[PDB]
């Protein structure tokens, strides 16, 4: 079957893992548990196509920024995640997109810009700012909440459809 | 606020109305009720943006194919709907896309190809066939069920994001 190799990247603490576990295990993780590297594989049916989601959940931390090259080379699509209550994480996006373009030798790589933790009221990144950024990259912007599950399927399945159209 | 003028088109009986009412009124209509023309307006929040969905629900029938020109000229994005258990409706898609391109003087108009009634088992249109068609048009393909609500938000919000990126 068709397999889609998806990679979830973004700064430390933005909710990369909570998003992925919401998708695979249907529950919200609320505990401190820094990721090194985790793989999840799941058979799903998207828009009638039977397929396998091979998802790589990555570390937010800097140790070995060049060990990101290896998982960036292999990934077919990327969810670039920031948290709407953390401005630095939004600013960091630029660095992950440039690194992905650099290792994949490409100005258009399947990507979705995800603004997570949209359930929180202490918002510091405006949606308009993020939508403008997404538009300059030519990629979708989706807001999600791993807490309420709002937008999680949408974020992942839109990325699969972007890969379908590459 | 930003308003998005969406238009739902497709052959008679494919579920254009049931899709729209699922979205606006959250329930499945299961009765015979041919549409002439209906408007629905709803304030929503999509990916953090407050906006108004102005949705036009159209007739499947032929009387006045040129009275489609008027609503095609004004629409910003189109959901092109067929039913996965009705091959003729899938074939009819081509005619609605060509008419939209013709009146909007454009080879790329915000559009989503929707394969509705995916809950039904008597499938006559394969997903692969539809995905190939969608790919040749360069637009997303989404399967929906107005009966189970599967994919309805996805179909509409993906169309809004396509308008955002035009
Ligand atoms: N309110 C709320 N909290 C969230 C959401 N997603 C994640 N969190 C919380 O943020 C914290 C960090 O989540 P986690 O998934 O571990 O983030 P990470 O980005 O994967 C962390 P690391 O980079 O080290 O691997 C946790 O307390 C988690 O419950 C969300 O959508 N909303
Ligand atoms: N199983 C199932 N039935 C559906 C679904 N969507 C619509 N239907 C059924 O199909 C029939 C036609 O639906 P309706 O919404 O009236 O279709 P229409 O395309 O709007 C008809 P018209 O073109 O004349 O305006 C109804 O019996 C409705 O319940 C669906 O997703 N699955
Ligand atoms: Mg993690
Ligand atoms: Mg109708």
């Amino acid at each position: 079957m068709t397999e889609y190799k998806l990679v979830v990247v973004g700064a430390g603490g933005v909710g990369k893992s909570a998003l992925t576990i919401q998708l695979i295990q249907n529950h919200f993780v609320d505990e401190y548990d820094p990721t090194i590297e985790d793989s999840y594989r799941k058979q799903v049916v998207i828009d009638g196509e039977t397929c396998l989601l091979d998802i790589l959940d990555t570390a937010g931390q800097e140790e070995y920024s060049a060990m990101r090259d290896q998982y960036m080379r292999t990934g077919e699509g990327f969810l670039c995640v920031f948290a709407i209550n953390n401005t630095k994480s939004f600013e960091d996006i630029h660095q992950y997109r440039e690194q992905i373009k650099r290792v994949k030798d490409s100005d258009d790589v399947p990507m979705v810009l995800v603004g997570n933790k949209c359930d929180l009221a202490a918002r510091t990144v405006e949606s308009r700012q993020a939508q403008d950024l997404a538009r300059s990259y030519g990629i979708p912007y989706i807001e999600t909440s791993a807490k309420t599950r709002q937008g999680v399927e949408d974020a992942f399945y839109t990325l699969v459809r972007e890969i379908r159209q590459h």
